[PDB]
């Protein structure tokens, strides 16, 4: 803490910092609504022989209007639009003739579009879906690919931390950034759906990196009194991120530009991200002092610190290093007071993963738009973030998590007893709980990179993601879950949160004790607790 001092804790590195990790945040978000947006489902018909060729309309002796043939070659489907996924096969010109009911067909007469599909290109000229075929038989696919690429954030988490832990966070974080850029351009021109899904999977891996590395590196050098201010600048980052995304894909509706267009800002955030410095602090708690010295040499001579740089000797850091010095996932799971610490910010990271995705059905009754309803998303999650904020510097963390997992729960029981027709109400609730939801990842994101030692914190925050990841995941099998019966979905995302802020409400209090670096300092906080 005293070295940082030394070395400033207010100077334009930080700003710098967290202006260039902000951006690459903004831009994380632009691949993970990129998922939100490639694959979206427009309406489909069966491709027609009398309709989509020439030599059919030439060979009728006379003219019908569009929606006449619509009519006479597709049923009409769930929600009075055409069937999605059935074709009659003949026309029926019985059915121009106002003699006739609609039940003069029988089930005889519908077969599947074996000959594919034609496809509208009025809101978008190509997607995924309508080039791959991923409807009817794999509308349930698109979920499992969705499913691909949650697993593979969390399998990427629980490997990469202790990588990152090894290696250090500037190495993985220069790593993962090299391999989103090239794995997501490969994703970008793949030429089969099983190629697609692993380069996905291979991304999700850095995506999970970047996000930690980011984290950490940001934590490690900001001064205490900057830390949840950076941080929220961050999470206004992910905000940022969705409505820079539907500003992307609203000027650019081809998903293969719109991939490529989001790939390339990461390799020229790579280029300057050489010039990015490893953490001091971590450097420092595995010794290799000159390394270290070279490193804090070259950030004083960058801040401007210069009288900074003529003081500070070996000896004088070596006498201050021998007071302090004087891993596996089971050894943060064997000692109490870390496992207990783990167990209760996991489940947190759970219960906000799993809110999230049960809460933002709630979204799609406002409108129609995707674009404006991403944007309107964004927009709405700004102001949260900023009371997020102020909560945070005044009343400190756990109470403010608990106050927003609490709220959370309420808000979804309240969702849960409001009637479907009082859509204003169920709105207005809506935008209540995603409010809440961002304040609570702000919450989180604090609160467990504060919880844990440098040493195991990676490690840590890697399981912690993969938690995350794991409600994301568990979701659609309780979606699935919700055919037997309506209230068993709500009833669940309603449970989680409450009983997630009740356990939040059991932790240690924070904000005035210095950071643990090693394992021998967290027992003295447990003996000063006790
Ligand atoms: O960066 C993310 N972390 C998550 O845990 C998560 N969950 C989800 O649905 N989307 C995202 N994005």
């Amino acid at each position: 803490s005293e070295l940082l001092d030394l070395v400033g804790g207010l100077g334009r590195f930080q700003v710098l910092q967290t202006m260039a990790l902000m951006v690459s945040i903004m831009w994380l978000c632009t691949q993970s609504m990129l998922e939100n947006f490639s694959a979206a489902v427009p309406s489909h018909r069966c491709w027609a022989p009398l309709l989509d060729n020439s030599t059919a309309q030439a060979s009728i002796l006379g003219s019908l209007s569009p929606e006449a043939l619509l009519a006479i070659s597709i049923p009409p489907g769930p929600n009075q639009r055409p069937h999605q996924c059935r074709r009659f096969r003949q026309p029926q010109w019985q059915l121009l003739d106002p003699n006739a009911t609609a039940t003069s067909w029988s089930e005889a007469d519908t077969e599947p579009c074996v000959d594919g599909w034609v496809y509208d290109r009025s809101i978008f000229t190509s997607t995924i879906v309508a080039k791959w075929n991923l409807v009817c038989d794999s509308h349930a696919l698109k979920p499992m690919a969705q499913s691909i690429y949650l697993a593979g954030i969390l399998v990427g988490a629980a490997a990469c931390g202790p990588a990152s832990d090894r290696f250090g966070r500037r190495l993985v974080l220069t790593w993962s950034y090299l391999q989103m850029a090239v794995m997501g351009t490969a994703a970008a021109f793949a030429p089969a759906f099983p190629v697609y899904c692993l380069f996905r999977f291979l991304l999700a891996f850095a995506v999970a990196g970047v996000m930690m590395n980011t984290g950490t590196l940001l934590m490690e050098w900001t001064a205490a009194r900057a830390r949840p201010l950076v941080m929220t600048l961050n999470s206004l980052g992910f905000s940022f991120g969705h409505g820079l995304t539907a500003a992307v894909a609203y000027g650019v509706r081809d998903w293969t530009l719109l991939q490529l267009v989001v790939s390339v800002p990461f390799f020229l955030c790579f280029l300057y991200s050489w010039w990015l410095a490893e953490s001091a602090r971590w450097l420092l708690t595995t010794g290799r002092l000159d390394w270290g010295l070279q490193e804090l040499w070259r950030v004083a001579a960058i801040n401007g610190k210069g009288a900074v740089q003529d003081t500070l000797t070996p000896e004088v850091l070596l006498s201050a290093m021998r007071e302090e010095l004087s891993a596996s996932l089971g050894t943060l799971l064997r000692m109490p007071g870390l496992r207990f610490r783990t167990c209760i910010s996991t489940l947190c990271w759970f219960a906000f993963g799993f809110t999230f995705f049960g809460l933002a059905l709630d979204l799609q009754a406002l409108g129609s738009n995707i674009f404006l309803l991403q944007m309107f998303i964004g927009v709405v999650d700004i102001p949260a973030k900023m009371g997020a904020l102020l909560l945070l510097s005044h009343l400190g963390r756990r109470p403010t998590l608990a106050a927003s997992l609490l709220l959370a729960g309420l808000c979804i029981l309240a969702n849960t007893l409001v009637p479907h027709e009082m859509g204003a109400l169920r709105s207005a609730l809506a935008v209540l709980g995603l409010g809440g939801v961002g304040a609570a990842f702000t919450c989180i994101t604090i609160y467990s990179s504060e919880l844990f030692p440098t040493v195991l914190r990676m490690t840590a925050v890697g399981l912690g993601q993969m938690a995350a990841s794991g409600g994301a995941i568990l979701g659609p099998l309780v979606r699935l879950l919700g055919v037997h019966g309506p209230w068993l979905p709500l009833l669940v995302y309603g449970t989680v949160p409450v009983l997630s802020g009740l356990a939040a409400l059991l932790l240690p209090e924070t904000q005035s004790l210095p950071l643990p670096d090693t394992i021998q300092d967290v027992q003295n906080q447990a003996v000063k607790k006790a």
